[PDB]
């Protein structure tokens, strides 16, 4: 079983993650993310856009069971994060969530 918070942080530290709806959609759109993570309270249209662009490319989407406040904190930020994209997992097992 995958340790979300550990592996998310491990991927943030040893790989490449981009944060926020805009960059998530962008990396989804262009085929450059290997995984998209979305907080439970992402704006419904932003969540549906991600889902859409993700399904176009066959990129898995993971629904973080938690708010954008919790997700932002997990990524070490003092502000909300409604979505993020794992471009490079580094040494982490985060892509196993897919």
């Amino acid at each position: 079983m995958v340790d979300f918070a550990f592996e998310l942080r491990k991927a943030q530290d040893t790989g490449k993650i981009v944060m926020g709806a805009r960059k998530s959609i962008q990396y989804a759109k262009m085929g450059g993310a290997k995984l998209i993570i979305v907080a439970r309270n992402a704006r419904p249209d932003i969540a549906e856009d991600i889902e859409y662009y993700a399904r176009l490319s066959g990129i898995p989407v993971y629904a973080f069971e938690g708010t954008s406040v919790e997700l932002g904190t997990l990524l070490g930020r003092p502000h909300t994060v409604s979505a993020l994209a794992v471009v490079d997992p580094g040494e982490s097992r985060i892509l196993a969530l897919g």
